[PDB]
């Protein structure tokens, strides 16, 4: 098991291979129940080409055991022409010959900062999570997540968000996943409340 | 792993191995994700009796990762009964001997031609699966698929139909995929677009 | 694999370890296909502190392969406070010190008597499944269930109880889950058929 523990995960910025994916800093992954590195989460991507949708994982994100992110798009399958069956890529039967090739991209998959994605939830092509959001466990993400939301179920449903319309907007705008570290240690008080507002003082303060 | 890479899978005539497993040409699965070959796939399947419900699964399928077929009916369990523990399995307790087998068959389980199914999808005993269907990712499959539906989600819902009522009504007719390779080959440029009516009618011609 | 055959699971008397999990007689886990004993079922718990939620099964249940009950509570994430990371946890980067801990626990998982789990079933923590209650394959239990109730989904849903209200009000009175072996086996042929009723007056009988 390349994970030591159900109680400790390891960096991703420790553990990514692929070149297409790339994680934020503090971003994690605990995966001790499926015993595979972060790299194996992103599922059918290729770290050898560049012309492909990337899976982009912003800062903060505490991504749970067994998370997937389904890649490459429609994997060469059409539903929208008379047969499903990818011909084009059985390359070693002739009569398949002159099949054309059905695959076609969907865009990065974008995880916003600070998400925090529950074990075993899996994300569709071309998903873009935002900022805060929380992915229940199971979740099978196959859209657009707002920043705070809270999703969950299959398919993935928004169940809340974690703050008011106006609290959201001021963490918009302080963005503290952006902060200097030192900023982050000194109004660490505060990121341990639910006081935005308090929060967005102690910001406007500093920044002056 | 069984499986070389995640961007490969392999014919189901060449893993498949439990005798009551009837794959038809060209289906194929691609496991990589899970390891293990499509025979495990089909899970509480006895090789052994022949007076069991059988896994059949149409020509041209295209088996995502990790799919997986319940057999055994019920296994024993009787929700209609004051107690669903399948007392007259557990052989090695006495007072449990007069226990009767609540075992009972729910049919084969049926998987059309032409259905793509998506990583981690799971199907209930009984459940027949008709032509050109897709199932989504994950999608739990409580009950019988229209031909050229599309479901998802647990429990699956029908999100929509490939084509126009009318389309289908021809695909069926036609039935391509019981169609010689050679034929197969020829409409080939055909079968690479959503023109059911084009299709139809250079089969109608050929069929001259 | 833990398990010899898909077709016969091993007693949960016989495999657990953990201290915190504690099983009742007969209860018993299939999981050839996730050959991991019982043990790895319960994720996050802590088998070296006794301050922490434990997970308990009753009698006669059977539990399906893969299951799994998700513990540890919150595992010190909050989706209240402004950041759900979880800073004091990160031990190793100093401007992380005063992180406070938002860890807080959720309450023993209960299992009631005979309850029949299947494959792949998810419990949220903290929930209580009620006696005889049967949960769906890939059910994701997000909350209690009540006794005789059959849930399913993602989240999981109530789709029926298995007897009437005036049945289940019966079988909590007797509770046969608590008879002697002995008058298991003597009830043993109405155990086995939907009389409620009839196995009501056999016990009243019989207690006389
Ligand atoms: C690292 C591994 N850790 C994990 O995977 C744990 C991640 N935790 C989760 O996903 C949690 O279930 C959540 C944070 C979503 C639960 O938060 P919260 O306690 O606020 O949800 P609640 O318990 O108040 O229930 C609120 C609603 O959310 C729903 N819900 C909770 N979890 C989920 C989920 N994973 N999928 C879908 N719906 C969910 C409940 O069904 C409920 O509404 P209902 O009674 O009308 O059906
Ligand atoms: C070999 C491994 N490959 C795979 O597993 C990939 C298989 N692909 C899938 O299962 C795909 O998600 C589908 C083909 C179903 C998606 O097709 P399509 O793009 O037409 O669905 P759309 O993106 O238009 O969304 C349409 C609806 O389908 C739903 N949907 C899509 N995928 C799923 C799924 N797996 N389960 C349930 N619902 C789904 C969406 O929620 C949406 O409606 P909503 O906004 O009202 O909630
Ligand atoms: C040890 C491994 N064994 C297993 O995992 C098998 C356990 N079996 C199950 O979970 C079974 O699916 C059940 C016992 C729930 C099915 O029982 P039953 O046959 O009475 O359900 P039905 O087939 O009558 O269908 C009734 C409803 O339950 C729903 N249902 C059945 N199984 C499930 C499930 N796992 N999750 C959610 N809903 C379900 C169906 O969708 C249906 O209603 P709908 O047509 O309105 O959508
Ligand atoms: O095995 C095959 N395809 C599967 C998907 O059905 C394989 O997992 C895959 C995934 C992505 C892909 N792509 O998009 O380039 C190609 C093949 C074909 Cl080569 Cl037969
Ligand atoms: O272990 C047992 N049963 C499980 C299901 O609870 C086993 O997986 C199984 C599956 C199918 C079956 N059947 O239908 O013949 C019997 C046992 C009994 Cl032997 Cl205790
Ligand atoms: O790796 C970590 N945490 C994960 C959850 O994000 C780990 O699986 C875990 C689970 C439970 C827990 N707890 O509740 O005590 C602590 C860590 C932190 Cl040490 Cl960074």
């Amino acid at each position: 098991n390349y994970f030591e523990s159900p109680f400790r995960g390891k960096l991703l910025s420790e553990q990514v291979s692929n070149p297409n994916i790339r994680v934020g800093r503090y971003s994690y992954y605990s995966g001790y129940y499926h015993g595979h590195s972060f790299d194996d989460c992103a599922r059918y991507l290729m770290p050898d080409r560049d012309d492909v949708d990337k899976l982009v994982i912003g800062s903060f994100c505490s991504i749970g055991s067994g998370a997937a992110f389904i890649m490459a798009g429609n994997q060469g399958h059409r539903a929208e022409w008379a047969s499903t069956f990818p011909f084009h890529f059985m390359h070693e039967e002739p009569a398949f010959a002159g099949a054309v090739n059905g695959y076609q991209p969907a865009g990065d998959t974008l995880i916003g900062h600070e998400v925090w994605i529950g074990t075993e939830a899996m994300f569709m092509p071309g998903v873009r999570v935002g900022h805060g959001a929380i992915i229940g466990s199971r979740a099978l993400v196959t859209g657009d997540v707002e920043p705070y939301a809270i999703v969950g179920g299959n398919p993935a449903r928004t169940i809340r968000k974690r703050f008011s319309d106006g609290d959201i907007q001021n963490l918009l705008e302080m963005a503290w996943w952006d902060w200097p570290l030192a900023d982050i240690e000194a109004a660490m008080p505060l990121l341990c409340t639910g006081d935005i507002p308090a929060l967005y003082q102690h910001w406007k303060q500093r920044q002056a």
